[PDB]
């Protein structure tokens, strides 16, 4: 939950790849299967 | 929940790929299966 | 829940791909199956 | 729930793909199956 | 619930695809099956 | 949950790859299978 | 697309919750945004 | 797409929770954003 | 896509929790963002 | 995509928890972000 | 993608926990970010 | 992707815990960030 920015200037390339992944496939902070008695 | 920006200037390329993924397939903060008694 | 922007200048390319995915398939903040007594 | 913009300038390409997905298939903030007594 | 815009300038391409999906198949904020007593 | 930025100046390259992955496939802080009695 | 059954015998409980969800919020087998030329 | 069954015999409990979820929030087999030329 | 069964005999318990999740939040077999030229 | 079964006989317990999770939050076999030219 | 079974006989216990997790949070076989030219 | 079985006979215990985890949080066979030119 925060800003993403890819600001480009003078670029001359043949292949480029900019990949920002904050959570791709994470049970991040997931309480899975808790039980309390 | 935040801004995304891809501002482009002078670019000369053959292939390019800009992928921003904040949550792709995450049970992020999901309480799954809680039980309390 | 925030702005998305893809502003383009002078671009010369053969293939390009701009993919912004904030939530694609996330039970994000989903309380699934809670029980309290 | 926020603005989307794809403003284009001088572009010369063969294939391009701009995909913004804020929620595609997310039970996002969905309380599913809560029970309280 | 926000503005969408695809403003185009000088574009020369063979295939293009602009897809904005804010909610496609999300029980987003849906309280499903709540019970309180 | 923090800012990402890739601001570019004068770049001349043949291949480039910028990959920021904060959580890719982590049960990060996930309580999985807790039981208390 | 198949049968569901919850047949009950002698049950004595204080809280119970039987939730069968085959597809809740899934773009399941959905071709979204295909393009062919 | 298959049968679900919860057949109950003599049960004496204080809390119980039977949750079958075959697909809850999955882009399962979803071709999202394909492009071919 | 297969059968689920929870057949119960003589059970005496205070808390119980039976959770079968075949796909909960998985882009399972989802081609996301393919491009071919 | 296969059968699940929890068949119960004579059980006397205070807490029990049976959790079968085949895919919970996996981009399992997901081609994410492929590009070919 | 295979059978799961928890068949129970004569059991006398105070706490028990049977957790089968085939994929919980795995980008298992996920090609993430491929590029070919 | 193979069978799981926990078949129980005459058991008398105070605590027991049977946990089978084939992949819990593994980028198992995931090509992450490949680039070819």
């Amino acid at each position: 939950d925060a800003e993403f920015r890819h600001d480009s200037g003078y670029e001359v390339h043949h292949q480029k790849l900019v990949f920002f992944a904050e959570d791709v496939g994470s049970n991040k902070g997931a309480i899975i299967g808790l039980m309390v008695g």
